[PDB]
């Protein structure tokens, strides 16, 4: 249940300054189809010999093609222009938690995490990283399982490029984080890694 959605970059403004949708404007594909599907049409852009192609003009030229070679009619097919659009569009989605108000990310979707992992020789541990892709805090995820896993744990920056945090369990915790993310949280299953690891379905 999370919606994909497409943010309109500084790049594509001109693109959809007629619909109304600004710099930062969150849309979904359906939306931009449209939206994409009227400019060719109130701009005459539809090649009349051949309706399935549609001739870029100066602002769709600048907004999806990388070289605008000149004195050339760029024409795309419909489809093709679209994807192109989707593909120039930065990616976003909308996450709904249970009793709460959706919340809007930027960025492609990325999996909750869940592994387990040693720290001693024989101490294995709990570490769950993207939490906060999917509008949860760490911190408070840390204290719910704090409680649920009788296991203590803490909250440390997650080794990697992305600036986020992750949560560390003593133990093999695997079973309550599906628990509490498939069950307290709703979240699609097929955006969890781990949960195949757990000890016990």
């Amino acid at each position: 249940d999370i919606k994909p959605l497409y943010c309109v970059p500084a790049s594509m403004t001109l693109l959809f300054q007629e619909s109304g949708h600004k710099k930062g404007s969150f849309l979904e594909g359906s939306e931009v189809r449209t939206i994409v599907i009227n400019y060719a049409k109130k701009n005459d852009l539809v090649d009349a010999d051949n309706k399935n192609l549609v001739r870029l003009d100066p602002i769709l030229c600048d907004c999806i093609l990388e070289k605008n070679e000149q004195h050339t009619v760029m024409k795309l097919p419909w489809d093709s222009l679209l994807t192109r659009c989707l593909e120039k569009l930065q990616p976003a989605y909308q996450v709904t938690l249970p009793g709460q108000e959706p919340i809007v990310k930027k960025g492609r979707i990325c999996p909750i995490d869940i592994t387990l992992a040693q720290r001693a020789s024989n101490k294995k541990v709990t570490v769950v990283r993207n939490l906060e892709a999917y509008g949860l805090d760490p911190y408070s995820v840390a204290a719910i399982l704090q409680q649920r896993c009788q296991a203590s744990t803490t909250v440390n920056p997650a080794p990697g490029a992305k600036d986020s945090l992750q949560v560390q369990i003593q133990g093999n915790q695997v079973h309550h984080l599906g628990w509490l993310l498939l069950e307290e949280y709703q979240l699609p299953r097929k955006h969890i890694q781990g949960l195949e690891k757990a000890l016990k379905p």
